[PDB]
């Protein structure tokens, strides 16, 4: 390619945490402001980081942290076919979504100011200048698939997290499925693959800046779920980043080119990476993947003149 090792490498790194306490101080705040409002006193939930901080995939600093606030005393189930929520004792919630939803901003204005709590889409954006808080939170109900593995068992199902935008269309996600998968592929590819995400995130967005390549489409979690599909061996048997990116558009291309992208799953493994509701197309990432190949110049150009 024409970029040097010490470049590519350059640009696997984590993003630098200019905070060494922004994840804790961050949960830490978001929690007390749950914790010290009597209304939740009798709820059972969970605070934690999912997106490009909890996956250590993050290249900007100063990016917001995607917080989830999920409820689990109520939740909501996918069943196997026939069964209702009567089959495993469960009512159909103390709470709906809406008024837990209500409860979260009262706590989150409580503790950050009206001024400072936005409601977006899928996120309730804080802007905390006081408390160091710049996060998107998003208020789910832990969502118990027992489809999956077809549980009749209370006890046994695959946890994901479900929410409503705010034009009240059902999101349902598993971020802990999503982080836990990420982290034994990392493992299983002597730290790499998260790498490998970080250097085609840090192109992408080169390949913006310097007018080659801009498709709106191309998501960082679609590039995370990318490479998490791209096989071990082609990280694991080369020696360089300019090699093992030039075997992962290779691999890309081919799959695409040959419809077996089409089994590909999201990092979680629980929904299909590419189908017909998803932002992007299978033609979006073939444009990503040959802009990509050509801003690298693996087709080296003619004398080297570019
Ligand atoms: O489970 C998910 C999560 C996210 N998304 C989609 O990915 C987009 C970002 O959603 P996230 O903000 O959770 O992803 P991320 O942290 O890895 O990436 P960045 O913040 O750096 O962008 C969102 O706009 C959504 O479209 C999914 O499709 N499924
Ligand atoms: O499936 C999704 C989509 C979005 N979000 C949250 O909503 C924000 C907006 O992402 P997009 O844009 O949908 C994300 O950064 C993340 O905080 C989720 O939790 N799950
Ligand atoms: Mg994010």
């Amino acid at each position: 390619s024409k970029f040097s090792e010490s470049t590519l490498s350059g640009w696997t790194k984590p993003a630098s945490v200019t905070e060494e306490d922004r994840i804790e101080n961050t949960i830490s705040m978001i929690k007390s402001a749950i914790k010290n409002d009597n209304n939740f006193d009798n709820l059972v939930y969970e605070v934690f980081v999912q997106g490009s901080y909890g996956n250590n995939t993050n290249v900007r600093t100063n990016s917001d942290i995607d917080v989830n606030i999920m409820l689990t005393s109520t939740f909501y189930s996918k069943y196997p076919e026939g069964k209702t929520n009567s089959d495993y004792g469960f009512t159909d919630g103390t709470i709906t979504y809406n008024e837990y939803k209500n409860l979260i901003l009262t706590a989150l204005t409580n503790k950050f100011g009206t001024g400072n709590v936005t409601v977006g889409n899928k996120s309730i954006k804080i802007t905390s200048n006081s408390y160091r808080v710049e996060a998107d939170c998003i208020p789910s109900l832990l969502y118990r698939n027992y489809e999956y593995e077809n549980s009749s068992s209370p006890n046994n199902y695959i946890e994901g997290i479900k929410y409503f935008a705010s034009d009240n269309t059902s999101v349902v996600n598993y971020p802990k499925v999503h982080i836990n998968n990420g982290i034994e592929k990392n493992n299983q590819t002597h730290k790499n693959y998260k790498r490998l995400v970080r250097v085609i995130k840090r192109l992408r967005n080169k390949m913006t800046a310097e007018n080659h390549f801009t498709n709106e489409n191309i998501t960082s979690f679609l590039i995370e779920c990318l490479i998490w599909n791209v096989p071990n061996n082609y990280i694991n048997d080369y020696d360089t980043w300019d090699e093992t990116i030039k075997q992962t558009l290779i691999f890309i291309k081919s799959s695409i080119n040959d419809n077996s992208y089409k089994n590909w799953t999201e990092v979680s493994g629980m929904f299909y990476l590419f189908h017909n509701n998803r932002k992007w197309t299978s033609d979006d990432v073939s444009s990503f993947v040959n802009s990509l190949w050509s801003f690298m110049e693996y087709l080296e150009h003619h004398h080297h003149h570019h």
